[PDB]
């Protein structure tokens, strides 16, 4: 009931700080399972009502929160050079890390539950949960799905523009943060039903087709660049380091940090 779910969504939000750049989002299960199909592969093996938490990152998260985690780690493995030999994945660490100390505050609040996050997947490379679905039916971030952007024979998007196994996806935006954000993790609480909780209707960000269809080309397409996230024209945004960092790959990443411990002064 309504109370506890409200007590569930108060501990993560105590431990997950908008301040450090993290919100929270409640949506029920069978919001999910309607959306996807009642009968995809996708649809999760929950009762309508379950309560469920949507957790995203907006820009503060690498900004603020894993700009201090970093700075800790090098301390702890005595220089930058040795935390990046020993920490490959850094940002789903300091993740893993901050999801850890909250679960141990929530166990004591509802001991049930289950994590998935935006990365998790069957074996069959399945994404367990559909991050994008979750935002829209939490009324989070509204979802721009290329399949309702069609225009009578009108061939879009193109076909063959990206490369092997990749295809042309939809594009959520935030109402504060644009595209300036991240979804992180659903914590799925299967003794807890909110069946009468309703959830807010997501906010239009782009309300002309033709925003939609460049938006989704310049995320699909160059996104590199981080053009997309600056659709809805959000004032929170970002660092350029942030950008930087999110837009190379992995094995590149880490010398984008090495200022922030490495540095006597910035200028
Ligand atoms: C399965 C199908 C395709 N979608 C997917 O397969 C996406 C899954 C996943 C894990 C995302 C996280 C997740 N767990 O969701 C993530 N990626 Co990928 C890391 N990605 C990849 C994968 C392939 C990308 C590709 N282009 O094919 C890569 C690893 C290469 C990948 C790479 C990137 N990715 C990136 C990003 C940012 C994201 N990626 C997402 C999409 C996500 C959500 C992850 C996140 N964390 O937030 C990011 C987008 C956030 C946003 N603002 O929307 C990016 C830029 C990361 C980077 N900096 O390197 C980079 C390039 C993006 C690009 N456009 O290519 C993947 C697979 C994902 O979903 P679908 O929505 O089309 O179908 C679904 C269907 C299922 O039955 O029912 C639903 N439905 C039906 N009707 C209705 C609805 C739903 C609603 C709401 C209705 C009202 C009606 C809905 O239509």
């Amino acid at each position: 009931e309504m109370s506890h779910a409200e007590s569930i969504k108060r501990v993560v939000d105590q431990k997950l700080s908008s301040h450090e750049g993290f919100e929270s989002h409640m949506f029920k299960i069978g919001s999910y399972n309607e959306a996807v199909g009642e009968s995809s592969p996708f649809a999760l093996p929950y009762d309508d009502s379950t309560m469920a938490l949507l957790i995203l990152s907006t820009p503060d998260m690498f900004d603020v929160a894993f700009r201090k985690w970093v700075v800790q780690k090098t301390m702890d493995f005595g220089s930058f050079d040795e935390v990046c030999e020993m920490v490959s994945s850094p940002i789903q660490s300091f993740l893993e890390d901050r999801l850890e100390i909250m679960s141990e505050k929530l166990r004591k609040v509802e001991e049930n539950f289950e994590i998935l996050h935006d990365y998790s997947m069957t074996p069959q490379r399945r994404p367990k949960i559909l991050m994008q679905t979750c935002g829209h039916v939490a009324g989070a971030a509204f979802y721009y799905q290329p399949c309702h952007f069609q225009e009578d024979g009108v061939t879009w998007p193109p076909a063959g523009r990206m490369g092997p196994n990749l295809k042309f996806i939809g594009l959520s935006l935030h109402p504060i943060y644009g595209g300036h954000f991240a979804f992180r993790s659903v914590l799925i609480f299967p003794n807890v039903k909110i069946p009468e909780f309703c959830e807010k209707e997501p906010r239009p960000i782009l309300t002309a087709s033709e925003d939609v269809r460049t938006a989704l080309e310049k995320f699909n397409y160059n996104w590199k660049d981080s053009g997309f996230r600056d659709f809805g024209n959000p004032t929170r945004r970002y660092s350029t380091t942030q950008m930087e960092f999110f837009g190379r790959p992995v094995a590149e990443r880490w010398e984008v940090l090495r200022p922030w411990v490495e540095n006597l002064y910035f200028q």
